[PDB]
C-alpha cells in the first residue's frame, strides 16, 4: 500500500504532466497521496494563473463576517457576524491595519503558537464564499473556472442527468481568519489555489480516520453534538493540534504559499488560518472514486448547515432514502 503513513505529499508537475487534470489526480492518488486527506502541488515554473493582480482592489465583498470566538484557547467555536460590504481595497487596508496586521514574529512556527494561544482573543474579518474566479480566461491548465462539473462525472459513471452547476469561490483573508474543521459538502474533493499575499496553514486527518475525530468532537462540544447528528457540517468547531495530540487522533500538518495548489481529498478532514492578507480560490471536484463517499456522507438535519440548490441533487440521487428529512432540514 502507498504512502501508509498517510503523509502529507507534495508534487512537482512538469508541464507536460500539467495538461491533463483528471489524470493527474489519479498519478497522485497512484502514489498514496489521498490516503493523508490533503497534497500540495506546486505548478511548473513556466505557468501563471494570470498575468498580473494590479486591478483586483474593484471586487466587492458583500458580506464580510467577522469571526468570533468562544470557548478556550485549544478548543472553541467560532461564530460570524456580518459586516457592511467593502471593497477587496478596503479590505485589504483593514488587514494592514494596527488592529488587524500579522504580528512580527521569527518563522512559521512562532506564528503558529502565537495564532493558538492569541486566536480566541481576536475577531478577525474574512471575506469567504465569494462566487467568481481570478484565472485569465487564457489559461488552459489548471483553471479552476474550467473543470469538469461534478454533474457531468455523476453522468459519465452513473448515467444520470440532474440539475446543478458547480461554480468557484474566492476567499479574502487576514491574520487569523480561520477555517473549522470539516469535510466538503457531500465528502467531495476540493481544489484550493493560493492567488496572493500571506500563507495558510493546513491541519489535515486521514480520511480512514475521520471518525476518531469526529468521536474527539462529539466529546469537546456534547451539546452541539445532541442537537446535529453532523455538527462538523456547520464548520464552527476548532481544535488545536495541542489538543489533538494528548487525545492521540492522527493528523498533519502543511504551508501553502502564494502560487500553490492544495487538494483535498473526500472524506479528509481540514482546518486552518491564514497568516495575513491573503486571496485564495476554490472549487469542489468530484473523480470515480468520489462516488461511494457520496453515497456515504453524513448530512446536517438540523438545519443549521443550509447547503446549495446543487447539493438537492446529489442528495436525491446518491442518499435517496435521506431525501425527504435532509430536504426538511434544507426547507
Ligand atoms: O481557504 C479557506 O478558507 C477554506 N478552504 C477550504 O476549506 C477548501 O479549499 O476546502
Ligand atoms: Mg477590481
Ligand atoms: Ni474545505
Ligand atoms: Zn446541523
Amino acid at each position: 500500500a502507498q504512502n501508509p503513513n498517510c503523509n502529507i505529499m507534495i508534487f512537482h508537475p512538469t508541464k507536460e504532466e500539467f495538461n491533463d487534470f483528471d489524470k493527474y489526480i489519479a498519478y497522485m492518488e497512484s502514489q498514496g497521496a489521498h490516503r493523508a486527506g490533503l497534497a500540495k502541488i506546486i505548478p511548473p515554473k513556466e505557468w501563471k494563473a494570470r498575468e498580473t493582480y494590479d486591478n483586483i482592489s474593484e471586487i466587492l465583498i458583500a458580506t464580510p463576517l467577522q469571526q468570533v470566538a468562544s470557548g478556550r484557547a485549544g478548543v472553541f467555536t467560532q461564530y460570524h457576524k456580518k459586516k457592511k460590504a467593502m471593497t477587496v481595497g478596503e479590505y485589504r487596508h483593514l488587514a494592514n491595519s494596527k488592529k488587524y496586521q500579522t504580528p512580527p514574529h521569527q518563522n512559521f512556527e512562532d506564528l503558529e503558537r502565537k495564532y493558538w494561544k492569541n486566536r480566541i482573543y481576536n475577531s478577525p474579518i474574512y471575506g469567504a464564499d465569494i462566487s467568481g474566479s481570478l484565472f485569465d480566461e487564457n489559461t488552459k491548465q489548471w483553471n479552476l473556472g474550467h473543470l469538469g462539473t461534478i454533474q457531468d462525472l455523476l453522468e459519465k459513471e452513473c448515467g444520470v442527468v440532474i440539475e446543478g452547476v458547480n461554480t468557484p469561490y474566492l476567499y479574502f483573508g487576514m491574520w487569523k481568519t480561520t477555517f473549522a474543521w470539516h469535510t466538503e459538502d457531500m465528502d467531495l474533493y476540493s481544489i484550493n489555489y493560493l492567488h496572493l499575499g500571506e500563507p495558510k496553514t493546513w491541519y489535515v486527518v486521514p480520511p480512514e480516520h475521520g471518525q476518531r475525530l469526529e468521536r474527539l468532537a462529539r466529546e469537546l462540544f456534547p451539546g452541539s453534538s445532541r442537537g446535529c447528528g453532523a455538527f462538523l457540517r456547520h464548520k464552527v468547531a476548532l481544535i488545536s493540534p495541542t489538543v489533538l495530540k494528548e487525545n492521540g487522533i492522527p493528523f498533519n500538518r502543511i504551508t501553502q504559499e502564494a502560487g500553490e495548489f492544495m487538494v483535498t481529498f473526500p472524506y479528509g478532514y481540514h482546518a486552518g488560518f491564514n497568516h495575513g492578507f491573503n486571496c485564495a480560490e476554490a472549487i469542489n471536484f468530484a473523480t470515480p472514486r468520489w462516488i461511494d463517499y457520496g453515497k456515504m456522507a453524513s448530512q446536517c438535519s438540523c438545519g443549521e448547515a443550509r447547503v446549495t440548490f446543487s447539493m438537492d441533487a446529489f442528495v436525491r440521487i446518491l442518499q435517496p432514502e435521506r431525501y425527504d428529512l435532509w430536504k426538511r432540514g434544507q426547507d
